[PDB]
Order: structure tokens, then sequence, then C-alpha cells
């Protein structure tokens, strides 16, 4: 049903208003890189005026690199379009502006996220944790992550949009606690990166994709529900790796069909772990929807303080 199908699927229809998002190559000053895969970076950046009159921005710009090519460069305009059509929410990387204009790289401008990416950011807070100390991270801090990306995703979904890559890496940090979804894509190092298993000619986030997406290679939201749980056990684990000491093969992906599903992370509630066993189910009709998991995980922010 093309009224169910995700919009990025259909990308290359979606409207570009330079009048709206084009900046000026000019006002933009490169800084540092943030993040490089083959094809695909992000650096920092101090922009003049992007979203406010007169006043310098730190931003994060994707672009391309030596190695791509013009499906690339056509992949980033598609990925520009979607981030339009997706809009503004908090708990989203916003997109800021492009330089598209011919002379130059395809440039797309998002928020700056002070922190970086939240796997890095809570393993780095091991010793910096309390259950219930300024600059401390606790348990309230960890399911308000997990509303905040629970109310991102809900968007997303509400913009006819998924993910397919959900997982904490994939989830910055910013200033007051605000995480937000974002996908890296080319300006991660997939073939480098552990995360990322060889199946076929592809690699492919394993140990974060619902059953269904593994045999059958159906995305759907319900799908990234799956990876959400997978995230949730991620946050409440601090940072961990999931699966730990599992080898990523044939039978690691039978067993999962079979049932099999991770233990208790170290710092979990008993709720918290039974809504990451809801996302979990084997069927993609019953696992949660991101709106109901909004619903309940607003109510255990709640029952938490
Ligand atoms: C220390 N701080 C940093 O290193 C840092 C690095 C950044 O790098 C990035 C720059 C741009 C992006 N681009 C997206 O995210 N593109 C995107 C595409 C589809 C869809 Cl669907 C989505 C969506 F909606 F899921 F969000 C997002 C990702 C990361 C940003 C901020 N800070």
């Amino acid at each position: 049903d093309p009224d169910e199908l995700p919009l990025d699927e259909h990308c290359e229809r979606l409207p570009y208003d330079a009048s709206k998002w084009e900046f000026p190559r000019d006002r933009l000053k490169l800084g540092k890189p943030l993040g490089r895969g083959a094809f695909g970076q992000v650096i920092e950046a101090d922009a003049f005026g992007i979203d406010k009159t007169a006043t310098c921005r730190t931003v994060a710009v994707k672009m391309l690199k030596e190695g791509a090519t013009h499906s690339e460069h056509r992949a980033l305009m598609s990925e520009l379009k979607i981030l339009i059509h997706i809009g503004h929410h908090l708990n989203v990387v916003n997109l800021l502006g492009a330089c598209t204009k011919p002379g130059g790289p395809l440039m797309v401008i998002v928020e700056f996220c002070k922190f970086g990416n939240l796997s890095t950011y809570l393993r780095s807070k091991r010793n910096e944790f309390v259950p219930y100390y300024k600059d401390f991270l606790t348990l309230e801090h960890l399911i308000c992550y997990s509303f905040q990306v629970a109310k991102g995703m809900e968007f997303l979904a509400s913009r006819k949009c998924i993910h397919r890559d959900l997982a904490a890496r994939n989830i910055l940090l910013s200033e007051k606690n605000v995480v937000k979804i974002c996908d890296f894509g080319l300006a991660r190092d997939i073939y480098k990166d552990p995360d990322y298993v060889r199946k076929g000619d592809a690699r492919l986030p394993l140990k974060w994709m619902a059953p269904e997406t593994i045999f059958d290679r159906v995305y759907t939201i319900q799908s990234d529900v799956w990876s959400f749980g997978v995230l949730l056990w991620e946050i409440f684990s601090l940072g961990a790796s999931p699966y730990p000491g599992v080898k990523i093969d044939e039978e690691f992906c039978r067993r999962l069909k079979e049932g099999t599903r991770m233990r208790a992370p170290d710092y979990t509630t008993p709720e918290m772990y039974q809504t990451m066993l809801d996302c979990w189910h084997g069927e993609p009709s019953q696992r949660p929807t991101f709106s109901e998991l909004v619903e309940h995980l607003g109510n255990l922010l709640q029952a938490n303080a």
C-alpha cells in the first residue's frame, strides 16, 4: 500500500526549495572532521547567520570525500530532500541548510551536538553514574533519553519515514540532556566498524536487526521497534556492545528466530527490561508502536520521580 510506503523509497520526486534552504558557501568556515567513512564525511564548521541573523553557530556538515562517485552525490541530495520533508523535531538532528550550487561539493548542514554519539558517551560515564554527583548520570537520565528517542521515532513515523539503522551510535547527545536521532550513513566507515557484519555484498548492523529484516529483507517501522529495543539495552548497559561474547553468524540468526533474547543489562529496571522484551516480539505486529512506547516511557519517567 503506497500510503504505508516509507518516503525515502521515492525521494527523487521530493522538492528542493533553494530559496528556503540554500546557504552561501562563503558564510561557512570549515573546521575539523567529526567522522569519515569510505565515501562520506562529517566536518565541524562555523556558519555565520544560518539560523539567527548575524550569529555564528557551530554546525556539522555532511559531504562526500575521495572515493565517492556520482551515485553517492545523488544519494546525498536525496538525503537532503528527505530531511526537508521530515522537518524539525527536538529529538531529530535538525537540518539548518545546504550548499548545492555548482562549483563546490554538495553540503548538508545540520545542528552540532556537543557530546557526540550516545554509545561512546555512556561508556565514558560508567564511573559517573548513580541510580538516584553533579554531572553524574542517573536512572532518570537514562529513562529520559529512552523517552526522547521514542518521541523522535514517533515523529519520524508520523512523517511516513523509517530509520533502518537505529542504534546508540546513531543517537547524538546535545546540551541540556537532549538526544537526537541521526544517521551517519556514508560518513561512517562500515567496513572498519565491527557493528556492521558482512552478509552477501552488504555490511549490515545484524545485532540491531529484526528477524524479518535479517531473513526477508523487510524494513518497516516495526523492525525499527526491534532496533529500539536493542538501543534500550545499549542505554541501560551504559553503552555496552549487544550480545556480549557472541559470534554473529548463521547460528546467531537461527537462535534469534527461535526466540533467544539478551539478558537484562546492569542498570535496567524490571519494567525497562520487559519493554525491551516487548520490542523483541517475533511477530512485528505484536510489538508496541512508537506511540505506545512514548506513553509507556512517559509513565515510567513519571514513576521514577
Ligand atoms: C561531537 N558532535 C558530532 O560529531 C556531531 C556529528 C554530526 O554528524 C552528523 C551530521 C549529519 C548527519 N545526517 C543525518 O543524520 N541524516 C539523516 C538522514 C536520514 C534520516 Cl531519516 C535522519 C533522521 F531523521 F533519522 F535523523 C537523519 C548525521 C550525523 C552531527 C552533530 N554532531
